[PDB]
């Protein structure tokens, strides 16, 4: 079933329930996921109204871009030309600049395919918006099926050579309470290397580091507490995790990551080369989620994209988008029950 | 009473009915007026869904900008520097460039004051959007009251020196049917001068012209057909009227124009110095409104703003907006019915 209602400020809330009774909801404000519940329990973080997003934190669950992550000094080279983008985090351009796509009302249309329902959000980034050459016609399709798979499909075309590397900013918290740390969740991630950050400004260091056998090694499932408790320089630098992880094997067919809590698991699939993992290292900020003060480490993202820093570390990839060329990216989050035995105590 | 409903593509339709039973409706798609009716008759042109506007014509009833009108070669000078805006009509920048603010979904909040109801639409134009320096935080408040006054109040703030001169693009048709020319309406307009167009590109010609005692003088009420049957080269040029008229006296208190058809009249008030009047000179286009095929002259606008062409005729004014300065504008469309 599909249901729609006003969500506030002119935004709408689109709620889907699949045949298994799992419900998930989105809003056109930032083509974003608002909630995902199983048996009355929230699997992710979200607010109850549009205003909350604009007043507390506009990122959760949003579609972010045109370029996700930090661009050192907002400087990009496009077809032999240097371009300076809006700098909204010191001299850095973070998640596309100020008042970016995650803050806009996107138009949308719903396609009911029976076992699958698709919500296609659309938006045009005008040429020059926040320094980005365009215009760029973008679309984000969020779909949910009877198999409990939530898929995000991005598409985009530009009138001019530009840069494009968006991502989905959902935060998971299998505890279903933001006031509960995710250190109790088990994490498995098919990545042998990571990208260290230079300092508190969080731009990339310039090197790629192997993490096998360190506290950041999750190739084999381990509790998140291991990382949180680590005194490795990078962990301390960011007070948790906030880094791009380079996937060892690419392809949408492979389970790149799996997050488990007791009988529930979320598997991550994507066609992107890295996963930026941010563990809500907010300290005592205590943003309220459903009247619960969120704790430090009260959530975890899996931002699949081309790793940030490619401006400095060419090896990470090329986020350039040629005029007329069609961009596409696909990321999938699938829900499972009793996928494995996870019986721990914190 | 207030009613909110889905207008399509995720856009909303906000309908306001006052004590008099008059109904006015708006959509966040382009902070625009969709309908205005009395006793079941539409006073303005509009569509029945969001899609239609996107597919047929996106300007009707919309808020247009940042700059309304045509800018020669898309060129403006800001703080002594030349800036090239998005060009969407040949080398001209028309109505702020392609995919402008009239095609975006604005956020909004409704405020019920009893005798009056306000609907405040907001949108942020990012710095650099379509070549315009910013960011510009814009808000357009459409309000409707028990006196049948529809008021538009504009406000904006920019982080950088820029240009700003928006307008409301409603088309009136007291016939209540697009298939019917407005030639039968009577118009009065407090303007003795106008701005002639250079040619078919519709950019300004360069001069200001006195219209006193011409087919374009409406200082004294007159029927539209007059203007429409005039052989003035300017009329002949655009096949109707598509020009900025320079108001004689400035100020919100003075009724600047009046459109009348029988018992029904619309008065226009503004704090702007000019009114651009366009008589839907669409030829055989035939755009469909409420299943009615539109006729040439099947509508008329009252675009209140600073006259287009100030880039070439500074006497017309200046549309710059310095960083940190607050822009404000107001335009009123008052409805009256004789007894
Ligand atoms: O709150 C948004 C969040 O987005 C990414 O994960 C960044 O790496 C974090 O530093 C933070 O900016
Ligand atoms: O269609 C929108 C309309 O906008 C103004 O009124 C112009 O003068 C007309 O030429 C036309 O372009
Ligand atoms: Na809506």
């Amino acid at each position: 079933s599909i249901k729609i209602r006003d969500f506030g400020l002119g935004s709408d809330l689109i709620s889907l329930t699949n045949k298994a009774g799992v419900t998930i909801s989105f809003t056109n404000l930032g083509a974003r996921i608002v909630d995902w519940q199983k048996d009355g329990k929230h699997l992710i973080l979200g607010f109850d109204s549009a205003k909350e997003y604009l007043e507390k934190d506009a990122y959760p669950g949003a579609t972010v871009g045109p370029t996700a992550g930090r661009i050192k000094d907002g400087l990009v080279k496009i077809s032999g030309k240097d371009y300076i983008l809006n700098q909204n985090e010191g001299p850095q351009t973070l998640h596309g600049g100020e008042e970016s796509i995650h803050t806009k009302l996107w138009t949308y249309e719903v396609t009911d395919l029976g076992a699958e329902v698709q919500v296609k959000f659309s938006l045009v980034s005008n040429d020059g918006t926040n320094g980005y050459p365009g215009k760029i016609e973008m679309s984000v399709t969020h779909s949910f099926d009877d198999d409990n798979k939530w898929k995000i499909h991005y598409e985009a075309i530009s009138d001019k050579d530009t840069v494009f590397n968006p991502t989905g900013h959902v935060y998971f918290n299998l505890n279903g309470d933001a006031s509960e740390s995710v250190e109790n969740h088990g994490l498995r991630l098919a990545a042998s290397r990571f990208v260290p950050l230079k300092d508190q400004t969080e731009i990339v260091r310039g090197d790629i580091v192997d993490i096998k056998n360190t506290d950041l090694d999750f190739r084999q499932e381990k509790q998140l507490s291991n990382a949180f408790n680590s005194n490795m320089e990078q962990v301390q630098l960011v007070k948790g995790i906030n880094h791009p992880f380079l996937l060892d094997q690419l392809g949408l067919d492979k389970e790149q990551a799996r997050l488990t809590l007791d009988d529930t698991s979320i598997s991550v699939f994507t066609d992107q080369p890295s996963i930026v993992i941010f563990t809500a290292n907010f300290g005592d900020l205590g943003t309220l989620y459903h009247e619960k003060k969120q704790v430090h480490h009260g959530g975890i993202t899996f931002e699949c994209q081309v790793s940030p820093g490619s401006e400095q570390i060419p090896e990470l990839g090329d986020i350039s988008l040629k005029a007329g060329e069609k961009y596409q990216a696909t990321t999938i989050y699938s829900l499972h029950t009793k996928l494995e035995h996870h019986h721990h105590h914190h």
